[PDB]
């Protein structure tokens, strides 16, 4: 493996307290996309100063991103104290097609301490540290984000001059404040500018180190390193995972002024980054000598597309996200950074789903009142019944009995009641709660013995319960009875041999044994024919006294279908919304397996009745004829055509929803045709909607001018004129 | 290799032990399976979870 050194010796570890509410701040940083702010430069490939349309991933042009500050450690004096940090080690993210950073944005302004902000300290540049990798999971103490296997790490050491990285699995330590210690709070790590950075002596392994005091390094298969050298000057940086591996890219190897990320270095790590979070750090630094430091950012890639403006240098000047807006649309239709003033087409918005509503056949039902009336069985006479295609609720059918036992074998008891299964089987009988210790599939008593036995290969169970006041119709045996004895005497009438209840069946001797045991310890024999080998069958049974309320038992068995399971535990809406109509709207559907999208309505009644499906020529579903009897028309849904009002003398733009009509017109849109309205409301957050007799629109303003040729009629009377020159 | 080994099955129950989600291989990654199964099959059949 890597030859990454000796393991820090001490055990031990700096507490590190959480001190996150300090570091709330509001200082968005959306993507100003015309000055090509996050964009990768593409591979391989440059250009003139011609425009092209360009595929690849990219951070949506409204992201405002994710923000994060570093901050000093407490200390106090002349000395360093116990970590304050933010709580950012939680922050477990999901990977998504990797991501990018932007850094020292802030540089040559000033700020505040963050931790202590009374200060108001001038604030610099400084360089983030992350850990990526395929799984996270809890610390022994249920702290978040611990990792699993290998993984990531990126970490600057010392100065922002030196950067490494590495593969490797980490390793717990049981010193006081660290991750297999119970005293353990979060993870850290740190850098002491006390002898850290001497300047004629840089530390390049500080950072690693405080980070080796918290985890042991084990199986290091991969370690690199950069040479970097100070500038505040912004900088970008990212990620990206390809079957080639991880790359990374940087703005400043190429182009430390514009901006472009180009791909500085690759790794060889192709393993799949499943999740992504920061790393932690703090400064060591004395309390007067404290220093705050510049915000930090992260955005996320995406598979989207871009115009590109490629400078004569080569140089990404400008770009153009295409799903952003409207008129970036426009823009992207003419590769063009330059549209011709007009009124133009957009893509209209797609609506809004509503709530799902189904039909389908019910009243299953899975024929199980015999149950509730006659003298049940003695045990070994035990009745079935199987179900099988039908619907069932046997929570409800236990809800007859009161249950003094519950129990079953390879399934949960309650897994059972809600499990589909491709059959049904129950079995009843009467039985005594004091012979509850006999029954088990695993029972020593002569009931598993000799009276009852229920499969090993199936899931089965066993209910003993006893019969409500309330069940007139339940009547009770004599006495509760079993059989005790069952077996065969051999031939030679002196050798026999004994014959166990076989599962899911009668003993052989119920056909001597009477249907109730008149007395404890009656027995009976019967001789066998020679074609049974001779002998005798031999039998005897027991009672237990009758019961003011009827006791009884239940076995259950269940066949689960490889795809034939056809017995479930359908519910007619049972505790549910009841969504067999809605009138309505536009919510998908499902009506005996047809299928769509659409607004019911409730109409007349075209023939011919109970052809369920009324269609047109185009196969279009017309409308449906439900089971409540009535005849719903169906008109499935519509969309809002949009367009727009392009002025490009004045840059500026408005809207016309068309012949929707204001009243369907709100602010903001909950359909939705593209990522955001909020171009438009540059100017309409002031205004209402205008109907007009084509239709509502946007910032049009109620001159009532009369003019000849506005270059952009809306047709009809309308007409569009442009803002007057300046 | 003591034996040649491969893994014949590699799905995810369902929570509510009811239904299975199968999980095919991706293209160029390793199946999600693997982080349970053995270096080597110990027993033709054997099986996991
Ligand atoms: C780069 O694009 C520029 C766009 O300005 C082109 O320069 C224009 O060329 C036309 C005719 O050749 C002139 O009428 C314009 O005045 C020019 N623009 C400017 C600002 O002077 C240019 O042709 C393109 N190619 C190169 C190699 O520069
Ligand atoms: C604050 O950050 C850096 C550091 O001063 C400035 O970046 C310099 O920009 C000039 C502009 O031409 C370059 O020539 C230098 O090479 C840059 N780096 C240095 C001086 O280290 C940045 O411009 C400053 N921000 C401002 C002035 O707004
Ligand atoms: C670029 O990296 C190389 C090694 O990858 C650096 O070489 C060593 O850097 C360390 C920094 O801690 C010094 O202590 C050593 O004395 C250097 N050795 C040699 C032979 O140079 C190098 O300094 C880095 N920077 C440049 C500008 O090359
Ligand atoms: C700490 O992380 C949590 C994530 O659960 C977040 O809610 C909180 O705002 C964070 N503190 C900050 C960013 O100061
Ligand atoms: C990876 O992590 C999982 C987490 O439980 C562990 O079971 C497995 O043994 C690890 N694999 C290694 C270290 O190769
Ligand atoms: C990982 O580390 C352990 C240390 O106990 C070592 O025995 C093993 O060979 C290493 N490599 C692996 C599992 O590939
Ligand atoms: C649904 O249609 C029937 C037949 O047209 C009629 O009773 C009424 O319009 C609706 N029934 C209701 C609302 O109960
Ligand atoms: C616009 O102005 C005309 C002037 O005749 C007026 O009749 C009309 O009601 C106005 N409409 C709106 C929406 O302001």
């Amino acid at each position: 493996y890597v030859d990454v050194g000796p393991d820090s010796v001490k055990s031990a570890c700096i507490e590190v307290d959480i001190q996150q509410t300090f570091f709330d701040k509001t200082w968005p940083r959306p993507i100003d996309v015309s000055k090509a702010d996050g964009i990768i430069y593409p591979q391989g490939r440059t250009y003139s100063n011609i425009t092209i349309t360009y595929q690849g991933l990219f951070p949506y042009q409204g992201d405002h991103g994710d923000m994060y500050v570093y901050s000093a450690g407490h200390a106090t004096g002349t000395t360093p104290q116990k970590l304050f940090v933010a709580n950012y080690s939680q922050d477990v993210k999901q990977f998504a097609n990797g991501f990018v950073v932007r850094i020292g944005a802030a540089a040559n302004s000033t700020g505040t301490v963050i931790i202590s902000p009374s200060t108001s300290a001038t604030i610099r540049k400084i360089y983030p540290a992350f850990m990526l990798g395929s799984s996270v999971g809890n610390f022994s103490d249920g702290k978040m984000g611990r990792f699993f296997n290998h993984t990531l790490v990126l970490l600057p050491d010392g100065c922002g001059t030196l950067l490494r990285a590495f593969y490797c699995i980490l390793e717990p330590r049981s010193g006081n404040h660290c991750p297999a210690g119970n005293s353990y709070t979060s993870f850290a790590t740190y850098h002491t500018p006390a002898t850290d950075c001497s300047d004629g002596n840089y530390n390049r392994n500080a950072s690693l180190n405080s980070f080796k005091e918290y985890f042991n390094l084990r199986n290091c298969t991969f370690m690199y390193t950069y040479n970097i050298t100070e500038d505040e000057i912004l900088e970008w940086f990212g990620i990206t995972q390809t079957a080639q591996g991880v790359h990374l890219f940087s703005s400043r190897y190429v182009d430390l002024y514009g901006g472009n990320m180009f791909q500085f270095a690759t790794l060889p790590v192709y393993d799949t980054i499943k999740y992504y979070s920061i790393i932690p750090h703090s400064i060591r630094s004395i309390q007067s000598d404290r220093k705050a430091w510049a915000a930090f950012y992260v955005y996320k890639l995406q598979p989207l597309t871009f115009l590109l403006d490629f400078s004569v240098d080569g140089y990404i000047r400008r770009a153009i996200d295409c799903g952003f807006n409207d008129l970036s649309q426009l823009h992207c239709s003419y590769e063009s950074f330059d549209v011709e003033s007009g009124v133009y087409s957009v893509s209209s918005f797609e609506a809004k789903p509503s709530g799902s509503v189904v039909e389908q056949a019910e009243g299953v039902e899975c024929d199980f009142s015999p149950l509730l009336s006659g003298t049940p069985p003695q045990v070994y006479n035990f009745k079935r019944l199987v179900f099988t295609n039908c619907n069932y609720n046997l929570t409800k059918l236990l809800s007859l009995f009161s249950v003094n036992d519950f129990t079953c074998s390879q399934i949960s008891p309650a897994a059972i009641a809600s499990n589909c299964y491709s059959s049904l089987i129950l079995d009843y009988f009467s039985y005594p709660l004091s012979m509850k210790s006999d029954l088990s599939v695993s029972s020593a008593g002569p009931i598993s013995q000799f009276n009852y036995k229920q499969s090993f290969s199936n899931p089965t169970c066993l209910i003993l319960a006893t019969v409500p006041h309330n069940l007139t119709t339940i009547t009770k045996p004599l006495k509760y009875s079993y059989i005790n004895k069952c077996s065969r005497f051999l031939s030679d009438d002196r050798t026999e041999v004994p014959q166990l209840v076989n599962a899911n069946q009668y003993s052989p001797c119920v056909s001597i044994v009477p249907s109730t045991v008149w007395e404890d310890g009656d027995y009976y024999r019967k001789q066998l024919s020679p074609l049974e080998g001779g002998g005798w069958l031999v039998a005897s049974g027991s009672t237990v006294a009758m019961t003011e309320q009827l006791q009884m038992g239940f076995g259950i068995t269940v066949q689960y279908g490889t795809d034939t399971n056809s017995v479930c535990p359908k519910l007619e809406f049972a505790n549910d919304t009841k969504i067999a109509s809605q009138l309505g709207n536009c919510v998908e559907y499902s009506l005996y397996g047809v299928s769509g999208r659409g607004v019911f309505q409730n109409c007349t009644a075209v023939g011919v009745r109970q052809q369920r499906f009324v269609y047109d020529a185009y196969q279009n579903l017309v409308g449906y004829y439900s089971d409540d009897g009535n005849y719903y028309c169906l008109r499935a849904c519509v969309s809002v055509p949009v367009s727009v009002i392009y002025d490009k003398e004045t840059k500026t733009h408005a809207t016309l929803f068309g012949s929707v009509a204001c009243e369907h017109i709100s602010s903001t849109m909950s359909q939705y045709s593209r990522s955001t309205r909020s171009m438009l409301k540059r100017r309409d957050s002031t205004y209402g909607p205008l109907q007009t007799p084509v239709g509502c629109v946007l910032g049009l303003v109620n001159s009532s001018l009369f003019v000849e040729d506005c270059k952009l009629p809306l047709g009809q009377s309308l007409c569009a004129l442009p803002d007057t020159p300046s």
